[PDB]
């Protein structure tokens, strides 16, 4: 919502309230993505005033509130800061901003992370560039510098983090993305590489000393109709666990594949389909293991702009001889959102 | 505040800035509401978007800020998200909302939570139906589908809720109210009951495997005379402790008793009178135990809507000799609160 | 932001995200400021209504959001809520606010805090009087009741707050203010003193019940020149630590130097030079220690009033052979600021 616009400052002040609640069998700690209550808000802001007739400034602050905890102790389980950033936008030249924000290496996987609820697997956060990231510099580019549209390229900047855990943890590195926008189609292809910090080189499951991850994305979206697929792989960067050695670190290899089908109708009701499959190789003591595979079936019924329902079904194809040990089971969200 | 409304779709951005501070002899553990700096904020949003003429969707997110920390490590210590839900209201049929939102027994408690700071008191959060709950489904109707003013009902159904703490554990459960409002009367009659968990049924206070709680309420406000009359019990649903023994669980049972007594000035003074009380019984190895008891007497003396002062006292009836060891001495609370 | 102005009730809800980052020599465990990512952001609102034409209520709530944490467990780590209050102001009497505050000795150490990034650094939180504290009742007079203009005073009321650490708590005590501002001259002196609690007299380093901080204050801000000057001293209330002994506790005495000059340029450049000096004396075993001792040149570029980015460098005069084993490497802060 803008709350405001005067001075050539708008600041756009947004939110949801989420009532969220998955099914799955049991206590579905075998299931794909859990059991419960899943409720949740979100808060944010972005910003952007005109330093004049190029320039631009703007800055975005995003935050996850948990509602699914209770008013104990486990308050705060799960409440945390999704985005924050800052930067100046100019002319033809492009924009540069630094803080909290998304990898590029995520260029390629946005086409696929469209699904109700679900989905996105591949984008793990605080995983180098495939996902949200602390301490990225990020240039953009736009249409060339105007000269072709839909011609679009960006070069970020991962900096060092050394956090208390190796999945958290990533040395530094650099990354790009390329897109082509015309008459409804899309072709994106990005990559990244990185240093591993000790702490990650430390763990039993992965081997190296640079991680690097690229994916290419394909989307025909106009006229009600949405199709996109993504293809990527990773070095020693997804990280994985061994639920049965109680050993965890980073897939050595993975081969990535994610698939989306969407149609809007114009009453409001969207269906969508999907399929998610995301194998690690070189798995030490293992080979090859699916992380992820399903085939998705969910639809969201949108009211007007501030108001939607959705019911998602993960048809999880992971087998119960999972090596590492991965959930079997089925799962569904149903949601009801309200936001502004 | 109404910060924006724009193609029906209103957004309600508030707050609280609350300082406060109360008073007990000593440091008062021994105290009914503790000594020191109560200090915090609030904030919060309730939106609403007309779907269409009939059909309404909304959503409502507030958060419990403490300002009594320091900034140091037990900065967060207190904070907690109080409300987060959806829904949407239909016509006559009824609203149905889902996410963190109050019981319906609270329909019932709910006319005697009137004091200036204290009171409240059955009213425990995480409780099952009497407070602020999490995963509850909430279907109310009014006006018994528009024929019968003032008749109002709801049905709530409690999911399953297995925390880390027995505490804030719940089963499964289902719950309803029935209130009738008529002139500037209130009479309410609310109910429920669910699952206590393993390990609710796993401490050494409380024995049952389903918990249940009731009450009823009435009220005459109307003519700056505010008048009400809770009472209810519960069975294996009242949280409590054994000071001595450190142990703790549930009171098998518990009779209720809240009245409340307010006169409105046109000058702003509102002066406040009540009596609590609440008594265990059955209560392993003692057998009836006063876990709440004792008069106010406050007032608080609103300047215009967005300001107002309180200083609140509580005679705290509950004697030394109390077997729970529950606190004896008084408390006074004086706050000052900006709000919008 | 002024998001609302009706009735007589201004919310100014207003926000910041800066994108920052620092650079020291090495891993910066023995630099000024430290080396990394170091983005936040801010949230929060001041709101004031018109009792009638002599009183006004007003509250506020202001909450850091750090940006440089992972999505993981260490999410919280660094939020905190920086004020939290609420007061009338009236006609000439003066004001009066309770809450989370800053400290009457503040008042004076403010001329001093305006570098780009660093500098304030005497002004310690959950210190007493010199910075943000917990439950400190403020009456402030302006214009000694109307009748001189530019001679303000204040008397605060520090409670007393027993926290989980020595550092963070306090006893109780009293404090006051006076400044005569003219033409572009100012002229500060604040004085305050509080009793130390148990776990405080319980710490090694520091020996006294009666913790007393003062300082004054000189600045010459008009016509693009902000030229400032502080000095005071402090008995058994600056924290302090012997990374060898690896022990804590207070310093017993503190010679404390501020100095500020900058200049504004007119297209936005706004260069900064000061000095910090910070003394501890009579540590025990020891003497004589500098705390804090540096030089700064600083640059703020504004571009509008919602955007800037400075550059701060601290050159570090602390030397390696400090004893309480102060950090004697140099720090760099480089932020892009979007504010509203």
């Amino acid at each position: 919502a803008e709350i405001y616009n005067k001075d050539g400052n708008k600041v756009d002040l947004y939110g949801k309230a989420v009532g969220l609640h998955y099914f799955s069998k049991g206590n579905g700690e075998n299931s794909y993505g859990g059991n419960g209550d899943m409720t949740y808000a979100r808060l944010g802001f972005k910003g952007e005033t005109q330093i004049n007739s190029d320039l631009t400034g703007y800055g975005q602050w995003e935050y996850n509130f948990q509602g699914n905890n209770s008013e104990g102790a486990d308050a705060q389980t799960g409440n945390k800061t999704r985005l924050a950033f800052a930067g100046l936008k100019y002319a033809d030249v492009g924009s540069f901003d630094y803080g909290r924000n998304y990898g590029v290496v995520y260029d390629a996987l946005g086409y696929t992370d469209m699904l109700p609820e679900f989905g996105g697997d591949t984008a793990y956060s605080d995983d180098f560039f495939v996902g949200r990231v602390g301490g990225v510099a990020t240039y953009r580019n736009s249409n060339f510098f105007g000269l072709v549209d839909g011609l679009n390229f960006a070069v970020q900047y991962l900096g060092k983090n050394e956090r208390d855990t190796a999945r958290r943890s990533n040395g530094d590195g650099v990354g790009g993305s390329i897109s082509y926008e015309y008459e409804g189609f899309g072709i994106v292809g990005a990559y990244g590489a990185a240093d591993r910090t000790n702490l990650q080189e430390a763990q039993p499951l992965g081997n190296g000393k640079k991680a690097e991850q690229w994916a290419t994305g394909l989307k025909y979206d106009a006229n009600n109709i949405y199709l996109a697929a993504n293809y990527g792989e990773t070095r020693n960067a997804t990280p994985i666990t061994n639920k049965f050695t109680n050993t965890s670190g980073f897939a050595n290899k993975t081969q990535d594949v994610l698939l989306v089908a969407q149609y809007q109708f114009d009453f409001g009701l969207r269906p969508s389909i999907a399929y998610t499959k995301s194998k690690a190789k070189d798995v030490e003591g293992i080979g090859d293991v699916d992380l992820v595979n399903y085939f998705e079936v969910g639809a969201t019924y949108y009211f007007n702009k501030n108001m939607s329902t959705y019911v998602d079904y993960i048809i999880n194809q992971i087998d119960s001889d999972n090596k590492l040990g991965v959930g079997s089971d089925d799962t569904v969200a149903v949601g009801i959102v309200y936001q502004f």
